[PDB]
């Protein structure tokens, strides 16, 4: 799989230029790094928020697009939404790292296939 980033950060291997796309993955590795630091109900809310808000934008430029592998991405996106959504603080250490590896593995793995596709 790859690389866990340890401080939990983006970096630039993960872009996929596409400014604000690139600005949600930002946060949602802010959103995760909150957690692990400070594992509350208002931070792991605030992760499902920016998460569920970067899903639809993703999922809106993919359907503008008509990108031809947006139904897989969808439901990628939809599982994740309702593991999360279902969880409640504090994230045990397995579900932390859930997440961690969830959202790397997804950006490099699935959200690299639609580069220069939007
Ligand atoms: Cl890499
Ligand atoms: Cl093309």
């Amino acid at each position: 799989g790859w690389e866990i980033p340890e401080p939990y950060v983006w970096d630039e291997s993960f872009r996929v230029f596409y400014e604000q796309l690139d600005e949600e993955h930002k946060k949602i590795f802010k959103g995760i790094f909150d957690c692990i630091r400070d594992n509350s109900a208002p931070n792991l809310a605030t992760l499902v928020k920016v998460t569920t808000n970067h899903f639809t934008h993703e999922e809106a430029m993919m359907d503008a697009a008509k990108y031809s592998e947006v139904v897989p991405h969808k439901k990628m996106h939809k599982d994740f939404l309702e593991k999360i959504g279902g969880l409640s603080a504090p994230v045990d250490a397995k579900n932390v790292d859930y997440c961690k590896e969830w959202n790397v593995n997804h950006i490099k793995g699935t959200d690299f296939k639609y580069k220069g596709k939007l």
